[PDB]
């Protein structure tokens, strides 16, 4: 049968949809001018595995080609084209380290980085610049803001942060064509659906909204290692129930875009919408996008009575205490045990 040769005409982005078996991506293939006749692809596709477990996502192919060449091009993982990766913890912002560490790229970053696509020459890319004025002037309904989001997000004007926490830590799908709101949109989409799954809107902790628990996993996520999470959880709702101030260093570096670093007195002095060393409550926004098991702790804070908690050696022991006296003893054991500053 009918079936091109040579080296093609137009470089341009396909989709694979979910669902799409092997027989309905060659017709596809066949009516967006890449093959000559669907069978052309299936043929060559036969007994490939790559083409058997190809994911739904974006690729970059090439019109007016042999099926083989399809094949080739649909196989070869560096065609792979807006598939993002954020990791856990990761701000919207780039976040320098002043430990004289390496910079840490944000979500804005890295979703620029994803959308590139070399096109017959051309390097396309989505500028981060541009995603971030589209987080800071789009409409809640152009960013698919979720129903539990919305108040929280209009409480932030103007600011790129109110969307904060809600592009999730994980492996997303976008159409690296499109404009920067759909595409913040379908990250937000996707997202929300995520956090569904992992128990943010069935959650029956006492006295605590949707958003307040991606808050609290987000200082989590920032404020202790995995292992302390649950018991961390407990700290902050006593502290909530106590009007006791959190006094997180992390929301004091989180609009600094600054790496976890000792505040000086005047950074804790700074009112933000985030600082808990000025304001009683939680931050305003999400500081990060929080790992599953921040979450889980944020939905299940272990049972306890602490208020008080300190990281006091080198393996990583984390003192928790109820008792002020207690946790100011702890605090010296760090200092001994060579953790923490003599001095600030």
């Amino acid at each position: 049968v009918t079936d091109y040769s040579g080296s093609g005409v137009k470089d341009f982005v396909f989709e694979v949809h979910r669902g799409d078996t092997t027989k309905v991506i060659g017709q596809r293939l066949k009516d967006e001018g890449v093959v000559a006749t669907p069978s052309a692809f299936t043929d060559a596709a036969a007994g490939n595995q790559a083409i058997a477990a190809i994911q739904p996502g974006f690729y970059k192919l090439r019109t007016k080609i042999a099926g083989k060449e399809a094949v080739a091009r649909l196989a070869e993982q560096d065609n792979r084209v807006g598939l993002l990766v954020i990791p856990e913890g990761r701000q919207l912002d780039d976040v320098s380290a002043v430990s004289n560490g390496a910079v840490t790229e944000g979500i804005f970053t890295l979703i620029a980085r994803a959308s590139c696509v070399d096109l017959d020459g051309d390097k396309h890319c989505v500028a981060a610049s541009d995603l971030r004025q589209a987080a800071t002037t789009a409409s809640q309904g152009e960013l698919d803001v979720p129903d539990w989001a919305s108040n929280g997000v209009n409480a932030v004007r103007d600011d790129h942060r109110r969307i904060e926490g809600l592009i999730a830590a994980g492996r997303w799908d976008f159409d690296p064509m499109a404009e920067p709101e759909q595409i913040l949109a379908s990250l937000i989409r996707e997202s929300n659906a995520q956090y569904q799954q992992l128990g943010l809107l069935s959650s029956d902790a006492a006295g605590l909204s949707p958003y307040q628990v991606l808050v609290v996993a987000s200082l989590l996520q920032r404020e202790a290692k995995p292992r302390d999470f649950a018991k961390v959880a407990r700290v902050v709702y006593n502290r909530l129930a106590k009007h006791q101030k959190l006094e997180f260093d992390s929301t004091v570096n989180y609009p600094l875009d600054r790496q976890e670093v000792a505040t000086t007195d005047e950074d804790r002095e700074r009112k933000t919408l985030w600082n808990t060393y000025v304001s009683q409550g939680l931050s305003g926004t999400p500081i990060s996008s929080p790992s599953p098991e921040a979450l889980q702790a944020a939905e299940r804070p272990e049972p306890g009575d602490w208020l008080y908690f300190v990281t006091i050696d080198a393996e990583g022991t984390t003192l928790f205490t109820a008792d002020y006296n207690e946790h100011l003893a702890n605090i010296e054991l760090a200092k001994k045990n060579g953790i923490l500053d003599s001095a600030r």
